[PDB]
C-alpha cells in the first residue's frame, strides 16, 4: 500500500459520506487529484478499513481503481485512491436515464469486464460486484472498487445461488454478479426484481425465472447475461470470454 506524508495530501471537498467515515476529494503533492477516505470509530473498524487498501494494494490494472497510499501513523487514518469525476456507476446511470448509446454502455461493461477478469486471473474474489461498487471517470472509464469483501451484508439478488446456499465464492459466482451489473447498466440502474422480496429472488431463480432484457437491449447481450445467470456455475462463461464477447459486439458495431 505504501505510507503516505499526510503533509501530501490536501482535502479540498467532501464528497460525501461513507460506511467506515467520511469520503472527499482533495490533491496529492510531492500535483494530481485524488480520492481521500477518512475514518472516525473503534479497532473494529480500522483493521478492515485498511485491510481494504490492503488487498487493493496487490492489484495494477486500468479497471481497477489506483491506490496512492495511506495514512496510518497519523490522524485521521485514510486512504487515497485515484479520483474519478463521475463518482458511483449506479447514481451515474440514474442521472442519465437513456442518454448513453448502446455501444457507449458495452464499452463500459467491456471496461468492468477487463478488470473482472484481471482480478480471476489474480485468483482474487470480489464477492461483491455491484454498480454501487463501481466507479467513473470524465473518460467513462469504470473501474471496480470496493474491496472490503474481496478475499485473495452482502446482498442477495447480486450474489450467486451457490454462493447463499452453501457459501460457495469463486470467480464464477462473480460473473453471475457481473450479469446483474449488465442489467443494472442497460436499464440505467434500475432496481434488480423491483419491489420483489430477497426471499421472492431466491424462490424465482430456483424455479428459472431470469431478469427479462432492459427496454432497448440487444438480444445478444441480454443472452450474455442469461449465460451468466446459469445455474451450474460451471456452465457460465469465464471472464476472458465475456470480455472477448464484448469486444467482437463493439467491433461490429452493427451486431447490436
Amino acid at each position: 500500500a505504501k505510507e503516505i506524508d499526510a503533509s501530501c495530501i490536501k482535502i479540498e471537498k467532501v464528497i460525501g459520506v461513507g460506511e467506515f467515515g467520511e469520503v472527499c476529494s482533495g490533491r496529492l503533492k510531492v500535483e494530481i487529484c485524488v480520492a481521500i477516505k477518512t475514518l472516525k470509530y473503534t479497532d473494529k473498524q480500522r483493521r478492515d478499513f485498511l485491510s481494504e487498501a490492503s488487498i487493493m494494494g496487490q492489484f495494477d490494472h486500468p479497471n481497477i481503481i489506483h491506490l496512492e497510499g495511506v495514512v496510518t501513523k497519523c490522524k485521521p487514518v485514510m486512504i487515497i485512491t485515484e479520483y474519478m469525476e463521475n463518482g458511483s456507476l449506479d447514481a451515474f446511470l440514474r442521472k442519465n436515464d437513456g442518454r448513453f448509446t448502446v455501444i457507449q454502455l458495452v464499452g463500459m461493461l467491456r471496461g468492468i469486464g477487463s478488470g473482472m477478469k484481471y482480478l480471476s486471473d489474480m485468483s482474487a474474489v470480489h464477492r461483491d460486484l455491484a454498480a454501487r461498487n463501481i466507479l467513473v471517470n470524465s473518460n467513462l472509464v469504470c473501474k471496480v472498487s470496493d474491496f472490503g469483501m474481496s478475499r485473495v451484508k452482502i446482498p442477495i439478488r447480486w450474489t450467486a445461488p451457490e454462493a447463499i446456499a452453501y457459501r460457495k465464492f469463486t470467480s464464477a459466482s462473480d460473473v453471475w454478479s457481473y450479469g446483474i451489473v449488465m442489467w443494472e447498466v442497460m436499464s440505467y440502474g434500475e432496481r434488480p426484481y423491483w419491489d420483489m422480496s430477497n426471499q421472492d429472488v431466491i424462490k424465482a431463480i430456483e424455479e428459472g425465472y431470469r431478469l427479462p432484457p432492459p427496454m432497448d437491449c440487444p438480444i445478444a447481450l441480454h443472452q450474455l447475461m442469461l449465460d451468466c445467470w446459469q445455474k451450474e456455475r460451471s456452465d457460465r462463461p469465464k471472464f476472458g470470454q465475456i470480455v472477448n464477447m464484448l469486444d467482437k459486439l463493439i467491433r461490429n458495431p452493427n451486431s447490436l
